[PDB]
């Protein structure tokens, strides 16, 4: 019989182009069949009737029923290609650094500021004009300020008086607009956050998208930190710019692969002061528009199967030669 993979996620992550590109291409393996599982099945059917699958491909985005995920896995244990527990950590920015810190991985500095919403104004937090002091640690204007959760992107920057003061507010991208200034200097009184140390890069965020611990495809884009106005090609699209990983970038993306569990694994990287720091994982993500990822991403996916699962279906298979972006 065929090996079964099963792709388990909401439906505008199911049916997006990308996914599209790449099941068409794992689908030309002549052993594999993939089954997409319905929105509709994973939201209102118990998990003892959603299809079989040998192989699952899931991962958690706003609405996903987690929590069944893991379930099914329990249930049917499949080979997981990107480990369904470990996606609980990824949406809590302070677990997501432990990870990275516990890896050896450079991170900006920073200080967790956890807040009790009964008594919001007995947490460890000193506020200067140019600088807060987050349980002792002090940070100097530039900082960041990130919600505790993943999921929650208001990221503001802090900027020192000798700039002019107020602050950079980042928000999910509205159209033309990724960030905002505003003339508020003082740090927000509601909520957890994690205040760190602002890298100076040149301007550019590095995207890193992984498929494996040693295939990494990378760009860069413009930081919605700079002015906040997304800069498009002719076609509408998000200008991105070419970058090659270095020796040092490499291992940084065999370790988050690894650390996380999420053979296909975005993660933002800050060049800054000669090294490049992580300061965001997003787990499983996709490239667009970029055919050659597309033809790459489904041919390690479908190896990464066959060599897991073929000595079971008695299929013969050659571990053949991969890329390495
Ligand atoms: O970024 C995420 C989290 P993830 O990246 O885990 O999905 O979700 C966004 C929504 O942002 P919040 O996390 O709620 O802050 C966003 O809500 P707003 O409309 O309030 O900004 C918004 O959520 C709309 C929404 C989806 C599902 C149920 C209810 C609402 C957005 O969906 P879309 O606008 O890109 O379709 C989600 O991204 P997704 O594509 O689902 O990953
Ligand atoms: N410590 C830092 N120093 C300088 N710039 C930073 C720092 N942290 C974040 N940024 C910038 O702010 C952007 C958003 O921060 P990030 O931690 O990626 O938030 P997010 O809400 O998880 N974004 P997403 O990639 O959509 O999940 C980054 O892409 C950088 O341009
Ligand atoms: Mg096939
Ligand atoms: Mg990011
Ligand atoms: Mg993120």
């Amino acid at each position: 019989r065929q090996i079964v993979v099963g792709i388990c996620s909401m439906a505008k992550k199911s049916k997006s182009k990308p996914m599209k590109e790449i099941l068409e291409r794992i689908s030309l393996f002549k052993y594999i069949t993939v089954v997409v599982f319905e929105e509709e099945v994973i939201l209102n059917e118990p998990v003892e009737n959603w299809p079989l699958c040998d192989c699952l491909i899931s991962f958690h985005s706003k609405g996903f029923p987690l929590d069944k995920a893991v379930a099914y896995a329990k249930l049917r244990n499949p080979f997981v290609i990107n480990d369904l527990n470990m996606q609980y950590l990824i949406q809590d920015r302070r677990e997501v650094y432990s990870i990275l810190q516990a890896e050896g991985i450079l991170l900006p500095r920073y200080a967790i500021l956890n807040r009790d919403p009964n008594n919001p104004k007995e947490c460890n937090l000193i506020e200067g004009e140019d600088h807060v002091e987050v349980n002792g640690e002090v940070f100097q204007k530039p900082f960041v300020e990130k919600p505790v959760s993943a999921e929650d992107h208001n990221v503001y920057i802090y900027y020192p008086t000798s700039a002019g003061g107020g602050s950079q507010r980042l928000f999910r991208k509205i159209g033309s607009r990724s960030s905002v200034y505003s003339p508020e200097s003082n740090v927000r009184k509601t909520g957890s956050y994690i205040y760190e140390e602002f890298m100076p890069t040149d301007g550019t965020d590095v995207k890193v998208y992984t498929v494996g611990p040693d295939y990494a495809h990378a760009e860069a884009r413009k930081s919605p930190a700079l002015d906040g106005k997304v800069e498009r090609d002719s076609e509408g699209k998000e200008v991105r710019y070419p970058v090659i990983l270095n020796a040092r970038e490499k291992l940084i993306a065999w370790k988050v692969c690894l650390a996380f569990k999420q053979t296909v694994c975005g993660f933002d990287l800050l060049r800054a002061n000669g090294q490049s720091y992580v300061c965001d994982v997003n787990g499983f993500s996709f490239v667009k528009n970029s055919m050659k990822y597309y033809d790459d991403c489904a041919k390690i996916l479908g190896n990464i199967v066959m060599r897991e699962l073929a000595p079971q279906f008695h299929i013969p298979w050659s571990i053949p030669l991969e890329a390495e972006d």
